[PDB]
């Protein structure tokens, strides 16, 4: 409605005012205010005064999105991309230099840290973010004693169990150099172990339904055939780690070939991309949840930005804080 | 190798006895034959005797088992074929009448007229079931403990997961059996119906190896091939004309008998092959059969000697059984 359209407008000379006025004007304005275009270029240039240019930028790529045609959005945003792009091109380029300078030593205990820790820590977050009710000691107390914890569910056990088959496979047979070509059969066998302990009958195959903002239909096969042809393809050496492994992870998602599983195996495709590419395990953190859903649902919107900067800041994160682990260490 | 010389003079002891008189008798020789069995159990000389002693005491069965045995483990050994030539056609009387009686008893249980008191016992089968046959493999969850998994959703901590896992596997198995390989529209028994019910039986607890078949420019005696080809020949047998007249008992033994030996699984072998001999036994109108963990002994014993050359004393293991569990539902009544 427009009493805060009409306020966006008190907002206008409030923007036009300099104030934080303007942004209080414009943020319960949007705390009201969905898919508007008028609100949401408000709120873009407001952000833009607070020099926040790529969240400004989002917000002209949502109205745009919602409305195709709007040409204030369209000049806004032509302005506003090109720089968005050298911001984002070396935040990329610093990533990649903060793993070029991870690669600085050996010691049997990286070893022990890196390998060991992240593997429960990786377990751990992967089906927690799903919504697992698991801490990381009873991640842990399963993968190494397969017993019980009391009050959780056999299903919350078996999705770790399924997880770390699939991880075992991952590392023992995809990981591999000899392994140059990734495969179709791949794929579903990621599917098999990933959900075989908690669902048997779905693990491993293709879903035979359209699911309910919607998902391919079930021309499916041949989706995955171009995912994994776009992956050998050579040209494909030559686009950015992290976004490679960005766009596996959203290509995946948004075939969406299994009943369910979908999300744990694209997370799991992600981690071989770059584990390939000479990066460490790429952990996306459960308390980050919200985050990433949040930059998933734009990325249906067509703007899959908000996820790759996602998935560079935590593997930036995750690396810087090895870093520090081996700098006290000392 | 050798015996121990307590065997010998055990043996020298009855070779020169067993009269019919007051100082000796049966158990004066049978006390210290089965002293003797307890020593060597694989002697020729001691089966045999044993064997006529049980023979004495109009136990006729048992002491054709023994003859059995030693022919087995002694290859040529005449004493004990004619001891066997002797015991065979009367054995052969005994059993056909148990089978006889199994099988009325088995007509007398569907004449009993469907009712909730019937369908709770029905339900409760399933945990029953389940119990048994996870625990024969070695399976340490309880009965209680089973059924509050299956019924009731429950979990036990401190336990092994697998275990669960097993559990609830099998369970799935079953209902899968009952639900649609006991459909009449089914009739023949197809090899992707006893894969479908491993790859039930093993889903949860193994699912990389759940309905898969074990794994020629070099050496290797087994085959995908050659294993699925096995399995084929099984079915075949299974599905043929010629063998639907044979007693839903022995085809049921047979058909154990064959799965577990061509083994085409990793691991669920024994598991799916009791699902096999109970599928077979439903569809001839008995209820669930359970070979209960309490006589794992007797189960594997029979199995031994099947590998002898004889399959009966596990048809009568199987059909004392089955005659077990139509009488739990009988006697409830």
């Amino acid at each position: 409605k427009e009493a805060i359209l009409a306020a966006k407008a008190a907002g206008r000379s409030r923007k036009d005012g300099n104030l934080e006025r303007a942004m209080t004007i414009m943020e319960h304005a949007m705390a009201l205010a969905p898919t508007n275009p008028q609100i949401l270029i408000e709120m873009g240039q407001i952000r833009e005064m607070h020099n926040e240019l790529v969240e400004a930028d989002q917000c002209y790529v949502k109205a745009l999105a919602y409305d195709p045609g709007n040409s204030e959005a369209l000049v806004l945003r032509a302005r506003t991309t090109p720089l968005v792009s050298a911001i984002d091109r070396k935040m990329l380029r610093s990533v990649h230099d903060l793993r070029d300078e991870f690669n600085h030593l050996q010691h049997s205990t990286a070893l022990r840290r890196m390998m060991r820790e992240t593997y429960f820590l990786y377990v751990y977050h992967t089906v927690a973010i799903e919504g697992n009710t698991l801490s990381l000691g009873q991640t842990r107390a399963i993968l190494e004693s397969g017993m019980v914890i009391p009050g959780k569910s056999i299903r919350e056990h078996n999705e770790v169990i399924g997880m770390d088959a699939a991880l075992r496979f991952l590392n023992c047979s995809l990981l591999s150099k000899e392994h140059d070509e990734i495969s179709i059969d791949d794929i579903l066998e990621m599917h098999r172990r990933v959900l075989g302990n908690a669902d048997p009958v779905e693990a491993g195959r293709i879903r035979t339904t359209q699911v309910y903002t919607p998902v391919s239909p079930e021309y499916v096969m041949e989706q995955l055939k171009d995912i994994v042809d776009w992956l050998n393809d050579e040209s494909t050496l030559t686009i950015d780690p992290i976004e490679r492994a960005a766009i596996a992870h959203y290509k995946l998602v948004l075939v969406h070939p299994f009943t369910d599983g979908n999300g744990r195996t694209a997370r799991l495709l992600l981690n071989l991309i770059m584990m390939r590419s000479g990066f460490p395990p790429v952990i996306l953190p459960v308390e980050t949840r919200a985050e990433y859903y949040a930059s998933l649902h734009v990325a249906n919107l067509g703007d899959l930005r908000p996820f790759v900067r996602y998935v560079a800041k935590h593997s930036e994160a995750s690396i810087q804080r090895y870093i520090g682990a081996m700098k006290t260490s000392s």
